[PDB]
């Protein structure tokens, strides 16, 4: 008397296809925290985490009981690592929640950063920085040309 069925459950079942997907399916866990953790060192992430809008979405998103202070100078002055390795962890939630990519851009990170950031794509925006972290080095960082031996090759 309607289409198909009376009175069926809904939304409660919702929340079993949505596990379905997101099983966690688990991997090497070797090296989860102190790998981002790595390639975003504190120094790094400072004026990041100092940002109030970088905080106030990384405070709730703690377990409720911990903190986190307000500018730069008392990030590297304060913290000790409980806060920042938690901070590491929601910071990956913010930027995976696709919460962060807007203020990824406005630090001016690199587009390959904000664009990972923008997709939520946390393991191609740390590489960008894995990849990125080099600052400038050339003094003997430099494989353009391979020889070209324009002549008789001499050995």
């Amino acid at each position: 008397s309607t289409a198909a069925s009376p009175t069926q459950p809904i939304q409660l079942s919702d929340l079993q296809s949505i596990l379905a997907t997101m099983n966690v399916p688990a991997g090497p866990a070797g090296g989860q925290q102190v790998d981002l953790a790595s390639v975003l060192t504190p120094e790094i992430m400072a004026p990041i985490l100092a940002n109030a809008d970088v905080q106030e979405r990384l405070l709730p998103y703690l377990p409720s009981g911990e903190s986190l202070p307000q500018t730069a100078d008392e990030i590297q002055n304060t913290l000790t690592s409980p806060q920042f390795q938690q901070a590491l962890g929601m910071f990956s939630a913010a930027l995976a929640s696709g919460q962060l990519g807007p203020l990824m851009c406005q630090f001016g990170l690199p587009a390959e950063a904000v664009e990972a950031a923008n997709k939520g794509d946390v393991e191609a925006f740390a590489k960008a920085m894995q990849n990125n972290a080099k600052p400038e080095q050339k003094e003997g960082d430099t494989k353009d040309k391979k020889d070209e031996e324009e002549d008789m090759s001499l050995d």
